[PDB]
């Protein structure tokens, strides 16, 4: 009889099913049409609930939670442009593998395409970007609960990576006291309600087989390239490459300790590129390589075979080398393809890389963004994690710093958007509970400015460094035309972030020299709150510093 | 030979063709992949250029420009999540008819699905929401310039309303010096470059035919409902209805002058609906009706025929009445179906409407949001325009105020998103150059908070009133369950907007009483700048006032 009651019973099945697949964090934005989903989630004690008013931010908060915890994270939004706002986070999840479960409330079919308020066409809205799309029917008892839980069990069970869009139509009335309507319909699931398993267990694993000729290839002159991977995997890749005697080119996202640091610099040296030409095989573990010189070297290297090992699917080599694309957990893959101790074949590169670090160290004194990135190791929170933003900061750190082996780094380097970095960082912190250092540019912070509301709640100290060089100065680094650069590229906004911090009652510092930067950190790490540290620097110094070091190191 | 130069010639054709279809405003966000488009736009003198760092805000800025100018507005963004951020404005445009031309730069096909940075699958990404989608091929001279301009001319030429997605892949290099490459390719268009018309003129008109039985129907007992329409059309509808002797139920968006004001209250009176049961025909002009009582009356009324006249396509009656759905310019439609002077047939409703307004007037004194809405007609800037936000404020003004006929009102009541109101308002101002009054809630303001960046540049005074009732109090109006209401619906953020105004150097007022509010207004209209006025009010006072007034009038 009661439509509102059945809606919530219908919804309760969906949310309880999710808990059988390890969903613990759920991010909720406010709405009315989402009432059945939101009320079922609120009443279910298995969940940790997060809220936000900005659905674009909500998406990235969830992206952050899934990024660190490696479990699927659910999102609830109401119908309309609220759903559309989940698109950036969904597209990023599609690239880097985070499991986002988007539960999008909808008008029922009779309120579609008839000029009803807050009614849009939602099925298929995200095109091909979700891993799996479910368009749920108009709730009705004539469809049994076992069908509904199975549909969800299928989507979550077979989810190797990426997002699941579950569109959820609900007809009014949405509110009203609880009736018995739908109760017996639910009870057709029996003691599944007391169980901890899915109704339907469908969980095939996707993995490449062992390469039987590995023991043949590990004898050749090889190069190891390490991109984004877990902290423990980075440590393991360093030992593995060192044992093999192959040079290790380590991205800032690899957490390998970068035993050959400043690769973006020494790879620019002809002696380095000449020596790497003797490489017969390249084994790349991880992907989304950061540095330009590395991308250029990868694009041009012509080994007999090119392998990329990663747990995400699809092609990952933008140069399309002859070789192999191996789907596996990186740590698992290393145990299956073990190193055996062999004499190092590189002699020139270890010298060049050390000279390269030396040239950077010689310029460490100036109070600029290049120097911050170079020295950032000195500022990492103990037993914490680094969240690196996009544009210059991730590049300067890749090229100029040597990050410690196994110290956790997180990022949004799938599509490399600057639209969710503060809110993503909030999720990265909440997932692990660790003290967090997050570094972003001035435009990035403006972009996700209202996410400072989320940073009012962290479980441990989070230092947010906003590097303010007045615009997107990455476009001072690229060869953009001078006449239009300022108006159409840099887009300086001429702001500071003191009032932003005060509005959300966050501590704020604007250090003028290294001593004052060091004082600000000492203060910030004392409490489980977010501290904003704004570093004001001359617009083009970072880019020019990077360019000069490249030129200097290439002539060594 | 030169790839960078041809990229620019190819784009030059794209942007020049748009100028032939009335495109004058172009909104640009920063990026590298967009270089051919952005440099092509910057060098074309036909355009007025606006910039912004937030692509979501950018989209809404364009939406506002198009909303007021009723001309197509172009948008240029770089590849990636930048593209996704345009979705909210595009969906809205698809519902209310704004013509947005989205030029979304893309990676070339050989860099799709292979792990390249910032490259995602962009074709078809907006699903069915653009009116038309163009997926441009990889730029090449082997495809004639006349094909490219013809492609754009077909799309803009046949564009009745809504958005066009033009995906524009470009291969690197993007930079370099301008070459001769592509010159003759362009010159194949001959003196089209000096012309002012499209290469291909395809502009069929879509319009309903004259209703041959209008002389029969206009003599019946009719009801006129006015939804959203232009300011001039509103005055014309008022005269039209008044001549017919038909009661006019005028929405806050109609600008008809609302001769039977407070319809949201008196429609709740059983005597009014009893009289309306005599109506044999309903003629509605415009759509997106605001009030709950009007939507409920529409749903339950049963005239022999229900007509909806509007210039946008598709069904607009969420109640699906037997009747007609007529596509036409409303003013054109009125001249084709003129009124005949006839005796008004309604007797009970004019009394009720007057008593209803009396009841609202009796409560005008309290310093609350409900009184603000009621009194807003007293604060409209002379020769200016009102941008009204979503949630409560548009409902309170609809229920409690009587706006003057022909006074321009703008809104986002397509999808009713709270995600782009500040940036839309900025666009609404820049298009007309008129003094603007914009009113939004605290969460709406937080949502589009970085759009304050845009509000630093207006051509005339813009007053932004932020009603701060600490959360989304529309969920205090709706029968949401109290236990979860605060955390999961209202979501109070406990902030103020003084520091936000300070961050962007906007003057700020927080009035304590009507005198201080009128003082704030007097100050603001004096300079071509944005003034922020934050009205702090008791959380639930507005919702309850509305609920009490509804109760009172229903008992009259
Ligand atoms: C949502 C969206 N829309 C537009 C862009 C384009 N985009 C970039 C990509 O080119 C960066 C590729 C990368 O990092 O790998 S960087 C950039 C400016 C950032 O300025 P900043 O924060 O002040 O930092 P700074 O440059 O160090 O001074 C933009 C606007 C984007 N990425 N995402
Ligand atoms: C992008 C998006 N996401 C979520 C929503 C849902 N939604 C609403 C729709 O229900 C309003 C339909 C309508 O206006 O008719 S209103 C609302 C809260 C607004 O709070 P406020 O600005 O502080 O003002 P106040 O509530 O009057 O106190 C939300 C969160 C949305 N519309 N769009
Ligand atoms: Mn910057
Ligand atoms: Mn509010």
């Amino acid at each position: 009889m009661s439509v509102s009651a059945f809606n919530r019973r219908w919804a309760a099945v969906i949310l309880e099913a999710l808990t059988r697949h390890g969903v613990r964090h759920i991010c909720i934005a406010p709405g009315s049409r989402s009432t059945p989903l939101t009320l079922a989630a609120a009443e279910n004690s298995a969940f940790i609930h997060h809220t936000h008013f900005d659905e674009r931010g909500l998406g990235h908060l969830a992206l952050g939670l899934a990024k660190v915890s490696k479990q699927p994270v659910a999102v609830i939004v109401t119908s309309g442009t609220a759903v559309a706002n989940l698109y950036p986070a969904l597209i990023e999840a599609g690239l880097t593998g985070e499991k986002l479960i988007l539960l999008t409330a909808d008008r029922p079919p009779e309120l579609i395409d008839c000029g009803a308020n807050q009614a849009i066409r939602q099925p298929g809205m995200f095109a091909s970007h979700p891993t799996h799309s479910i368009s749920l029917p108009r709730p009705t008892q004539d469809i049994p609960a076992r069908w509904l839980v199975s549909t969800i069990d299928h989507a979550l069970g077979t989810l190797h990576a990426g997002g699941v869009h579950i569109n959820c139509p609900f007809a009014e009335p949405l509110y009203g006291e609880m009736d018995d309507t739908g109760l017996s319909w639910q009870q057709r699931l029996g003691d599944w309600w007391q169980d901890d398993k899915p109704w339907l267990r469908e969980a095939p694993r996707l993995e490449s087989e062992k390469q039987r000729d590995w023991f043949f290839w590990r004898q050749k002159r090889g190069v190891v390239v390490a991109g984004r991977m877990s902290a423990e995997e980075g440590k393991k890749v360093a030992l593995w490459a060192q044992t093999l005697g192959w040079p290790l080119i380590g991205d800032v996202l690899s957490q390998t300790g970068q035993p050959l640091p400043c690769a973006d610099l020494w790879l620019g040296n002809a002696k380095a590129t000449s020596e790497l030409q003797q490489a017969q095989i390249v084994v790349q573990l991880g992907s989304s390589l950061t540095g330009k010189r590395l991308l250029q070297w990868q694009a041009s290297c012509e080994p007999e075979e090119y392998w990329i090992v990663d747990d995400i699917e699809g092609r990952l080599d933008p140069a399309h080398h002859r070789g192999r694309r191996l789907i596996a957990n990186i740590a698992d893959w290393l145990e299956l393809h073990p190193a055996e101790k062999r004499q190092p074949w590189c002699v020139e590169i270890p010298r060049l890389a050390e000279q390269a670090m030396q040239a950077v160290i010689a310029r460490r004194d100036a109070f600029g963004e290049a120097q911050l990135a170079h020295r950032i190791c000195d500022y990492l929170p103990e037993q914490g994690q680094l969240f690196v933003g996009n544009s210059l900061v991730v590049r300067l750190i890749d090229a100029l710093s040597q990050l410690p082996a196994g110290y956790p780094v997180y990022s949004n380097r799938g599509a490399s958007g600057i639209d969710g970095l503060l809110s993503t960082a909030a999720g990265v912190q909440r997932a692990s509970g660790k003290p967090t250092l997050a570094i972003v540019g001035d435009l990035s912070a403006l972009y996700d400015l209202n996410a400072l509301a989320l940073l009012r709640q962290v479980s441990a100290p989070l230092v947010l460094i906003v590097v303010n060089n007045n615009g997107g100065q990455i476009f001072s680094l690229l060869p953009t035309p001078q006449s239009e650069r300022e108006r159409f590229y840099l887009m300086p906004q001429n702001v500071h972030f003191e009032h932003a911090a005060a509005m959300f009652e966050l501590k704020y510092h604007r250090p003028q020299n290294w001593q004052e930067l060091e004082t600000a950190f000492a203060d910030a790490w004392r409490t489980p709150t977010t501290t904003v540290i704004e570093m004001v620097v001359n617009d083009t110094d970072g880019a020019q510093t990077l360019q000069q070091l490249l030129a200097q190191v290439s002539h060594l």
